[PDB]
């Protein structure tokens, strides 16, 4: 049925955001963080926060402190958040409530690693069973796969994995892979083909052999133009070898919402892995999404992943907002946001194997809150989700650090790193090091270095300015004990809940993404032109110049 | 010896500055690009350029007709281009002046790629013939490791090649190597070795085999803290199994502006490829630095993708500035960056190749521009280099495209696209479908979606102001015919000349990078605190916080 009206309709309405807006002017604009340290030796204390892994039984420290905070802010945040009613959404997405206004619809990644079996139910039916029987299904088929008991259609044990799918059907299953590599099969090749560009299809065919490949098709819809022509195009090839396509029930499965899409491409219904329209594409990797990760790292890894983020739901839905960790990360958004000006948020891993950590945020925050519209109906009066980008340190500080120390931009900057390597390369000499530069690169940014300093070191008086850094320049500290599969569970989910909160604050739906429909349409409407002798012609004077340019250098009529 | 005093102190004393800050007020902040066509059919005519590859002998073509340009708008940002002299620091650039005025040092990466061998000095002494020498020798020694008349210490065929830099030493070998994938060995495998982190060098040694593998040490200094560890790791891997340092010279070889570095690491001085002081790393692709790329391809395409780029320095130094394409692409940086308050630059290449090119385009962008301070020793009175981001498309569109059409930044957007793929699967379908995408997406940014045109087609009443796109989103859309090697070799200098415009309006050193300084400074003392039992305590609480956690973490004293 139909609820209530929204608890506001701007933010910009609530008293508490009138107060930051004043505390901003007095105040907060003044922050110079090297004086708070100077005059605060309790400040680490105040604004760090610890975070128990029951699952690897290790600690995540959240310090906090290096950003533009007092305890009055702190409060005026909390104040916003309490007004904005974060935790009453919140409560409402947890009890399978439809929070997702404009699709109607429950929002329910949280019960995909629900590992305790708490009672959960969307429009008054419990889904629990229905999650637990889609794992049990990934457990058994990721150990037939992982033991040889499945073969392929010649009888050989399958070594290459092609995931076909795009956006949150690859982000999650490419980043998490990539991330837990240490975990992986020896024996196994894993594909993540995406891009409707021929090149990434012809690459991972190239290398494979259809007699022991096997194909996920991860599509929500199963309806996505990229994925049904990959798959399509897969097939074609799989066939042009196996020639008998009874053959394709032993190298093809479905990860889908859509039963009637899958057996219409001629998946075998016993070879589909369901998932239902509660589960966001960019929060999908806990579903059966998440199968290359369970056929690669094993079913118990997988499940130590689901638990992490578990225990990170239970942070959120129980901890008051003063010492709740997504929380603090999610208004501090909104206040470099919405009162110092920041559009971008950068994320810097300083680890090699979470290279693909930023561009799957990059998904969850911006499809989740790059939006305009309030639950209200009105347009924003105030900016939403920003830019995040990022680069695994140190790699980015050879990069793009130049601009961070010197540029005109504020960059709120999340730093993570592991205390442990699971490759200890040269008695550890290698990880020393990369964790000097993760304590380094906060520290510069905070303190800088003033012309005085500059002129001690020996520097010629006209080259001062150049050299100087002027530090006050915030940034988040995220120290783990090792990256496990529950370990990058839980940080998952610390940026799940930090989304949740921005959105919450904002007044706006971090769960649809109706900003994707106008390029599909267009893109389709296009297609049909070039495959069309003569036409092209009926759009505005760039896109007819450019669509004329292409026909003509692809020899087309 | 020393020269003149520059030109200008600060942008905003121009008179064309004032100028466009006016037009801005009166005009520009009212333009409505859906309203501009519909009124101007010669609009594509007017703001399109093309550029001539006479290596390949084909076009590209620069469409800027979806930016907020008018004829006015155009004739005051070249008057701005006049106003702050960049056709005489270009002019000063290509004579070997030390434009680089903080370490009185020429700027010559335009000498590396002299392929017409043009007279070319620094320091009254030509350095075509340097330039020449080292090109022969990667001739000579590529030839050599891809016929296999090199050998390993066992006599076998090289099949593995390890680059190990950071920044400049790996982003262009990197994006090089994957963009021109199709051009490669077959039996070459390249591993790119850059982060301090254990697990890069980790992964790179475990799939190699030291009979097999060459070593390419890729240093402009040969003192980086990452390299000289990584390349340490490595010479440890390949003598427990070679024994005899001797057999070092057949598997490590030096790239470097430093032989006496190189001889103390055991590098064979023949072994050395060399690059000069004035070329700064994130300009070293076409130098020594190259030399995994003319390894991959062979060296007639690494003399291509040079040309390509030869070509693109001629139309750079010798068009007019109302029809000098990076010169236009520079000034509208400029534009949004201080007129529209664009705090980000979005490049999405619709090519899987060019998946990289976004993570090159960002060192040379950000390293180059985020900088504070004059030529005359001021710090600036306007924001300086954007965040650069991007993925490759289509990919970016199911990941962050929603905040492009639907979210509350304005992002000037670069989409580059090849007419012609290297893999036209399933007769062309995957290509003409990827180009659709790409006329669409800025179709649709431009267009968007009126709220009378949603509600035609059947939405929910109090559902279209979710549906509605407001359109009005520039974009800049670069065809070309082909990703050949030269077709590279030109869209990587567009983007060099781009960054060396904004640098000439904002007065700032494109070509120094101070401030990366601090950071190793204070990375190196940490590191001997957690080398050094009881110590660590001398920071800010937060970071002496982190370390005390770190060490407790890791067990250190
Ligand atoms: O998994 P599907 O139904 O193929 O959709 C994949 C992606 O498609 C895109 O249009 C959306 O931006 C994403 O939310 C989604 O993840
Ligand atoms: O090639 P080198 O001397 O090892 O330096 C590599 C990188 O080092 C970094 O400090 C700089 O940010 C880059 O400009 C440079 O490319
Ligand atoms: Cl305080
Ligand atoms: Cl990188
Ligand atoms: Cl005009
Ligand atoms: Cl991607
Ligand atoms: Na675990
Ligand atoms: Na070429």
């Amino acid at each position: 049925p139909l609820g209530s009206m929204p608890g506001f309709s701007q933010a910009t309405e609530l008293g508490a955001w009138k107060e930051l807006q004043e505390h901003h002017n007095s105040l907060g604009r003044n922050i110079v963080l090297k004086e708070y340290f100077e005059k605060d030796p309790q400040r680490f204390e105040k604004f760090s926060r610890t975070f128990a892994n029951p699952v690897d039984n290790t600690e995540i420290l959240f310090d906090f402190s290096k950003n533009f905070l007092t305890e009055e802010t702190l409060a005026l945040l909390v104040k916003l958040a309490r007004e904005a009613g974060v935790e009453e959404l919140r409560d409402a997405m947890f009890k399978g409530d439809p929070i997702n206004f404009t699709e109607d619809r429950a929002v329910y990644h949280v019960a995909l690693r629900n590992v305790t079996n708490e009672p959960m139910q969307v429009n008054g039916k419990s889904v629990v069973e229905d999650v637990n029987s889609v794992l049990e299904h990934m457990k058994e088929f990721t150990e037939q796969v992982r033991s040889g008991e499945w073969k392929g259609y010649t009888g050989k044990k399958i070594t290459t994995i092609i995931n076909i799918g795009i956006g949150g059907s690859d982000l999650g299953p490419v980043m998490v892979t990539e991330a837990l590599k240490p975990y992986g099969a020896e024996d196994m090749t894993l594909h993540f083909v995406s891009n409707i560009d021929g090149s990434h299809i012809a690459e991972a065919l190239k290398h494979s052999d259809p007699e022991t490949t096997l194909f996920l098709i991860a599509s929500k819809t199963f309806t996505t133009a990229e994925t049904t022509t990959n798959a399509n195009s897969a097939k074609k090839w799989f066939l042009e070898s196996a020639k008998d396509e009874a053959h394709i029930a032993k190298h093809f499965v479905a990860l889908s919402t859509n039963e009637e899409e899958v057996t219409k491409f001629g998946i075998d219904k016993k070879n589909m892995f369901g998932f239902a329209s509660w589960v966001g594409g960019r929060y999908s990797v806990w579903s059966a999404i998440g199968l290359s990760v369970a056929l690669y790292i094993g079913f118990d890894n997988f499940h130590q992943f689901l638990a992490g983020a578990h225990a990170m739901d239970k942070h959120f839905r129980e901890t008051p907002l003063e010492q709740n960790i997504p929380v603090l990360g999610g208004l501090l958004s909104v206040w470099y946001s919405d009162f110092f000006g920041a559009q971008t948020h950068l994320v810097a891993p300083f680890d090699q194997y979470l290279h693909r950590f930023p561009a799957y945020l990059q998904q969850l925050s911006m499809e989740s809150n790059g939006k305009a519209i309030t639950r209200t109906g009105e347009y924003v009066k105030y900016t939403t989700g920003p830019i995040l980008f990022g680069e695994p340190a140190t790699n980015a500080q050879h990069s793009f650090f130049q601009l961070l120390h010197q540029g005109t931009k504020l960059i709120p900057s999340d730093f993570i790193m592991a205390a442990e390597s699971h490759n200890p390369v040269e008695g550890g000499k290698h990880q020393r090091m990369l964790a000097s530069n993760f304590l380094a690169q906060s520290e510069a940014l905070m303190v800088g270095k003033t012309p005085e300093q500059v002129k001690t070191e020996g520097a010629p008086d006209n080259l001062v300015p150049h050299k100087t850094f002027l530090g006050n320049r915030p940034t988040t500290s995220i120290l783990a004990q090792k990256i496990t599969p529950s370990t990058l569970g839980a940080l998952i989910a610390y940026y799940e809940h930090l989304t949740f909160t921005e959105g919450a604050v904002w007044n706006i739906n971090s769960f649809d993404q109706w900003g994707v429909e106008l390029g599909k349409v267009l893109a389709k409407k296009i297609q049909k032109e070039l495959e069309t002798p003569g036409a092209g012609g009926d759009h505005d004077a760039s896109t007819s110049g450019l669509l004329l340019a292409f026909k003509k250098k692809a020899n087309l009529a």
